[PDB]
């Protein structure tokens, strides 16, 4: 059904953005261990810096989708006569939204 | 040492594209799905679409810094004089170039 289409869209986006931020975790604890060693040469410093840099700069547009993904949802929901269940996209909305304002 | 922090920056850049070719290859399954059958709106279609577009973007820059991270360890190799062991560090430069000629 449309309305399962729409729900899982968002849901999967959602799960991604909780996915890449793990790798941005876990990358900044990497660059800080090397950032607090003195012994630690300039330029092994910078290679991982700038590998930080790349993963940041996919959230941004990642943010924009889950907001576009989640108007849809709540636009289609506005007008659905249907006999489906809602509150599984009522959820996928407010676990979005909690994303957005975070 | 600089010889273990050359061959860990490596390592893990081929361990983080081994991630992302699985996020990938997920959601090709998922917009091939949705492409065979008719009954979906254009528009959910493409929303999807859009979204793998985004993902594949990402592993190009991804090879770029496997190889300069790559070029980084073998030329470090080249005039190393100290006692490690540096089969750790050889090994890790055949993945890496199986991947970039794969």
């Amino acid at each position: 059904t449309q309305l399962d289409i729409k729900v899982k869209a968002l849901k999967r986006l959602t799960k991604e953005e909780g996915y890449y931020q793990q790798e941005l975790k876990d990358q900044e604890a990497h660059v800080a261990k090397l950032k607090e060693d003195k012994s630690v040469d300039p330029y092994d410093l910078k290679k991982q810096e700038e590998v930080l840099d790349d993963t940041k700069r996919l959230l941004p547009t990642l943010y924009e989708k889950i907001r576009e993904f989640k108007e849809d949802l709540e636009q289609f929901l506005k007008t659905y006569q249907g006999t489906e269940d809602v509150s599984d996209a009522r959820s996928a909305i407010t676990s979005a939204q909690e994303l957005l304002d975070s």
